[PDB]
């Protein structure tokens, strides 16, 4: 049963970034946490394995996880009876945009119906009004942006198959916030990144390479858009920017961010600095190369294979409301964050050459 | 030379009058048909070549559904279609908020399957493709009246669903060079209007009650407003976005507002009886002031959780490039509905 | 006790049939109806307590789809149904191998979500599941007669679906004590029959002739022979079985087997032909022996990629433990369907 | 010729094998590997042209999930196979009584969507498709031993949607003539299976013991009966079925049984320590017969609702026409697991 004082959080995508991060913020605050695990014919708890109560038998304390898939409603429907969360997170997703490209269907039924989905189980449940949901919303949404810079009232504009899912799932959550009273609300957050961070992504993508470079199992990398432009936060910092929002006394969608941009050619200058490489650009286009100007060698070039069909060149959120209604702000800046991946991914590599 | 459409939702309202507008200029017309225990073909079926022995002569019917991927590259192989017309939609906003899945499989994710079968079949860069979009993106509405600058705010699973379509659309038109549109189509209404949206559930009552065969009926919201055309008119505005000479996105519309309870009165007039209106809220009754008797009452179980109060579209845009126009205004479509209803009952007191 | 039912499939032939029965012995009747863009209703619409208004009485509908699993617990939880009638499928076998995958959905993964749905609302130790398995999953029959106990050989994506279907019924059984049967019954027809099942296509064309509506019509694979009886008979058997101590599989079937040449034949002389046949394969015809006229021909589009070529179902199982029998022979079969036939067709040439 | 094979599942067990034996054969090997959060592909990185940078050589991997029909097209479109081993599947069957739906969608409907891209893509004729069918079909088996024409009785979900993918794919052989098989191979195990899997649980689980890094393990049923073999050899099977002149189905078995507890019993005899057992049910438990520390419980959350209790495969088949026989017995088997997962627990106590 429910009472005052018991705090259970539920997380789809336990087993991803931001779910590793989330899992441990809220188990230091005492919360019961449960999370939603895929079946993989190899174990994908890399992340959290570490919040195992005994790690070496993988034996659970307070976070206990459960199969299940957000395609599949009898499962959600089981999971949530079984837990009786007071707060869901809804961070599972096929989230990469260049692979939405080609699995735009399975990113459809995953991000966008899979939210319906466990909405659906919530209110199959009975629990409209016993839970808080949290979306994991994206700047994605605004794509082709039609505000510099982006806040909660700029217009969306997708530009993937992933941002067409994830504004269905933005607005399905409207509406049962709207239709039934569902204590639900949207983070839209901004880029952020971590160690932890998917390692096809660009930032990861970066600062694994340099490792590699610097460490001798690389020779060179292939990037896509060297212009693209980010605003590139920490996850450990947002998921704080999540809990909060659900700590709010209304359901509001808030905008999390820095408000600082960078670009991709940006984050490779300095990942290279880290490792005592300067990089210096020559060509254009598909044929621009990054090369060493200490040793001369190029280290970095451009294959089309990495670019999108439809590019998101620019992004840069505005979270006021946000500082002004949560007290949040972030505390690692971009020149932190790009020191912490580099060095996290020469450490990895030294000890995993094949990592 | 060669114009082959290929409508999916067409024995629904849109598509029965699309596809005889289509044929009436030389095209070949090919419908895909959801397979149902009874034939669902009533709208078209005077479109086949022999309507008693259902044989097809330039309109041709395929079995398939919006769900199953590979039945809609067949077809599309098979047709090799010039241009496309996705009508095919759990298209009833009220049934969305409990077969919401449904919805969202259908209008929203069936979209992209449709897309998706253009790219498998490699028409990419032949075929126009048009999208019927809708008002209900507007939902709660932003700006009076709504044009196409107007933000997008839907109230119900049905306008999530279709706002995935919308944008899914954009992405292949912008990705893929794909010649897409979407038409921001308002309320459009006919004597082919499923039976359980408001207009036609109005003039079905009151032809019923004009013949003696019902004493009343209830609705929902009677104060809802929108802006209804007649659906003939409309999907010539389809036809002329694929004719255009690049992809764009228009609303189409009669800028003209009426409420759900206007559309009553009108509707009651053309039988002779005058609505008079008592009551509040779920207890409010309309009555003939001729007779006293009453004729309409609320029932809750018509509203929607999260209504959409008011829509007026502006098709100025569509005016100035597309020169579309409607032709029927909101008093003679209420007069063409409830005639063609009375007509329609006559024949049988059950329809 | 209550007496609740909850039909999938309602406005199917068997739906129909069986609503009927179930409401003659005092049950409320609740039925799930796809959402479609014209009613689908024709064949229950009697039903309604008022006709001319489609106002319900003791058979309610409920909009749902076997797709849309949370719209099936929502259903089931409002019904709290003590009987469940699973008969909602994608019926047809030929239109099976162009939508396989849907079919499959509906047919083998609908089941299975319906069944979750009776688990998830608490009631899998409360209601008794009725699943609508079929003859088909003999395919290419492995023991002539068929039983109970036949090894299964489907022939057709339809067939593999039922056969997932069945298994997921027995596992659910087996698992969680539910009672939950499957009627492996054998073809059934009636004046209600889809049209382009063979038997129903057959009575509709020779009714044509009659009334000077068709000259000819074409068939598949005159060779097939099936075990025929009637639905209204069958959906007894289904009603039995739900009454049984335990929940126990059957066939159920007639044991008598007629090929399509005799359904021909037979339906023929009910308008006083007498077909005689000619040529061989796919240019085999049947003429008129009174006129010389050709009725009949081939087309291969209607024969199966893997053709089912005979069925003949033993129901010993059923006689002896549910006191079931067939009270309707193939000759009465044929004469009510073609009779039903020419009725319809004289009020309506297009029908 | 061309030997260039598509291998769904290739980042699991068996595909992970498979692939070595296709690599080594000389063929062009491609693999679906789904999107996941961290790289799956642990199995198979060794087989990168450079490891360390992951990049490719003979082995190219393609992004995809068997419930996306799209990419599936997409893909083999683009590799044109010359042979497709469709491995991928959720194969766990306790986990599929919680996912049962997902199971069904992924091993049975998925099965016709990579069935329907081959012949979407008019490879019907260029293709040879081997499917991963399992002992789990016999279930509550009928005959004893268990051989081709033994009667399927699925006793999971996993089993169910297996069952459908068997039928799928014989219905491809005989309607459209695809030279597609079904492999039934009993289970086959190696240091690479599943950690849940009932073998690699006990050999991690001893592994852990012998270095202290654990006390005790709980297992389900101590008394089921299996059929082992060693997945390397059984992969051998599935490219000498598609070599055959002819596409049959063929069972991949050892014949000889062993029950979980000697697997447990054998495992602790190779760290040198003697299993006894006491109690009965789920208080059972094995004691080291040297120390007295109980090192094996009995848990009934991992024993199924529907327990398999006995499998003994009748390979004859495979011997006469395809010389198929297995290398390596249960004693070995057991034996190398053990020695695989001390060694894999020295590096890593959290492993
Ligand atoms: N990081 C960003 O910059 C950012 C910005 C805004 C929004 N987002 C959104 O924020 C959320 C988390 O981001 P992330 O960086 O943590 O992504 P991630 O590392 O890719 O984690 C994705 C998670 O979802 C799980 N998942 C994928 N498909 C699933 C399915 N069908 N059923 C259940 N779970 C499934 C994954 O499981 P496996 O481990 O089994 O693959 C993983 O746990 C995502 O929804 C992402 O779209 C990310
Ligand atoms: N009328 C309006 O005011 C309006 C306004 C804007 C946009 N729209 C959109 O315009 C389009 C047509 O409107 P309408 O009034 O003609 O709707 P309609 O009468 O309800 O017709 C819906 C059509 O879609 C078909 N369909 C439904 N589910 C399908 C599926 N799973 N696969 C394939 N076909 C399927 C229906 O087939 P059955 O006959 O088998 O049910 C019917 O042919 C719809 O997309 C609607 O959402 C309508
Ligand atoms: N008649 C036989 O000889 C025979 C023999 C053995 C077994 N069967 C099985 O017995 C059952 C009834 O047979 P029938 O002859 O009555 O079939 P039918 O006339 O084809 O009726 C099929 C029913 O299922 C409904 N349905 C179809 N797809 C659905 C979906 N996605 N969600 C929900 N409902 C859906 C149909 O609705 P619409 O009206 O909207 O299409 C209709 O009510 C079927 O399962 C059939 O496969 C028939
Ligand atoms: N081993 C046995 O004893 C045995 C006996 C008979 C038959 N089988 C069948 O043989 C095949 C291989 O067995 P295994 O032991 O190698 O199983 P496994 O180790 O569990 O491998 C399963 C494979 O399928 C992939 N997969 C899962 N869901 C998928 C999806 N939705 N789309 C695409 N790929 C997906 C997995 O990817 P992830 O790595 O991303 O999870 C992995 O590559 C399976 O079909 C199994 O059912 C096994
Ligand atoms: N541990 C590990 N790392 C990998 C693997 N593949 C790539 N990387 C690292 O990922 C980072 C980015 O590389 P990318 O090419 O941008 O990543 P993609 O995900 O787009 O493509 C990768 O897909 C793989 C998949 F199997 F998923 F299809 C393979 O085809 C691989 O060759 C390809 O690079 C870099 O740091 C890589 O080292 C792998 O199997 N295991
Ligand atoms: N021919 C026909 N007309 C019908 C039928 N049901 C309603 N109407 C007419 O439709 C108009 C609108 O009525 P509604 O109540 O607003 O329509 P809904 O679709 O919301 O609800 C209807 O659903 C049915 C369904 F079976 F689909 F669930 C039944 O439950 C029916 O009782 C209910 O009215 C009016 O003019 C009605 O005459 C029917 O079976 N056959
Ligand atoms: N009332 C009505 N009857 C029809 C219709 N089409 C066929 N029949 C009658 O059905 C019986 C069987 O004919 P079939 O050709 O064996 O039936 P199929 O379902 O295989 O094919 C039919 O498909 C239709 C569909 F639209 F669904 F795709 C059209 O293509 C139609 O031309 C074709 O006959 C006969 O008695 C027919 O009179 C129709 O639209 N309305
Ligand atoms: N490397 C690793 N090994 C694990 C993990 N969990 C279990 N094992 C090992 O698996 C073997 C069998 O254990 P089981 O309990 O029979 O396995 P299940 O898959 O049924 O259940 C496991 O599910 C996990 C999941 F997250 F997937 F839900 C967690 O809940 C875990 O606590 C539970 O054991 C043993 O050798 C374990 O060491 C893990 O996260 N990482
Ligand atoms: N993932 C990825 N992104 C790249 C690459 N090269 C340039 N980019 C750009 O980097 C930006 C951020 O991409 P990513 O990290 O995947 O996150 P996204 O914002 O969700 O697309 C996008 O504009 C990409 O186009 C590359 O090799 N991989
Ligand atoms: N369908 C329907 N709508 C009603 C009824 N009573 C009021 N309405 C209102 O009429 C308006 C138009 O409804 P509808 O014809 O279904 O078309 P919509 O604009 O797509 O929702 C909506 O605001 C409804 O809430 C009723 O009985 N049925
Ligand atoms: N539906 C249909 N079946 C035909 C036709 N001609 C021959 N048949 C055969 O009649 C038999 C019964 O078919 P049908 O009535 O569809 O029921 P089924 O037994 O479920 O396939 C099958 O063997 C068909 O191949 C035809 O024109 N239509
Ligand atoms: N996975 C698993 N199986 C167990 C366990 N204890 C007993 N078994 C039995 O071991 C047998 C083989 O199980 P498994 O390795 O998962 O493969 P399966 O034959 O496909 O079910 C089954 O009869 C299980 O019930 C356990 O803890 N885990």
């Amino acid at each position: 049963l429910y009472f005052q004082g018991r705090n259970v959080a539920l997380i789809t995508g336990i087993t991803g970034q931001d779910g590793s991060y989330l899992a441990e913020f809220l188990l230091e605050k005492g919360y019961e946490v449960h999370g939603i695990v895929r079946r993989s014919s190899s174990f994908n708890t890399g992340r959290i394995e570490h919040l195992y109560k005994n790690p070496q038998a993988h034996i659970e304390g307070n976070m206990k996880l459960h199969y299940g898939d957000l395609t599949d409603s009898t499962c959600l429907v089981k999971i949530i009876n079984e837990v009786k969360p007071t707060e869901i997170y809804n961070l599972g997703a096929q989230s990469h945009v260049k692979i939405s490209f080609d699995l735009a269907e399975y990113t459809a039924d995953v991000d966008g119906v899979g939210t319906l989905r466990l909405l659906d189980a919530v209110k199959t449940c009975g629990l409209i009004n016993s839970v808080k949901f949290y979306q994991a919303s994206t700047s994605e949404l605004y794509g082709k942006v039609q505000e510099i810079p982006q806040k909660e009232t700029t217009p969306f504009y997708p530009r993937s198959p992933y941002g067409a899912a994830k504004l269905y799932a933005y607005w399905i959550v409207v509406n049962f916030r709207e239709a039934y009273n569902l204590f639900a609300v949207n983070g839209i957050l901004f880029n952020h990144e971590s160690p932890r961070r998917g390692a096809n992504f660009v930032t990861r993508k970066i600062s694994r390479s340099v490792a590699k470079i610097y460490l001798g199992q690389l020779e060179c990398f292939s990037l896509g858009n060297l212009d693209a432009k980010r605003d590139w936060g920490h996850a450990k910092d947002y998921v704080e920017a999540m809990w909060l929002m659900l700590q709010n006394d209304e359901p509001e969608d808030f905008v999390i961010a820095t408000g600082e941009v960078h670009s991709v050619r940006e984050f490779v200058e300095k990942s290279f600095l880290h490792i005592g490489k300067t990089i210096v650009w020559e060509g254009k286009n598909e044929n621009e190369v990054g090369r060493c100007k200490e040793t001369g060698k190029v280290h970095v070039t451009v294959d089309l294979k990495y670019y999108r069909p439809t590019e998101v060149d620019f992004l840069q959120g505005d979270c006021t409301k946000a500082k002004q209604k949560l007290n949040w702000k972030p505390r690692v800046a971009f020149d932190e964050l790009v020191r912490e991946m580099v060095h996290a991914d020469v450490e990895l590599m030294r000890t995993n050459p094949n990592a």
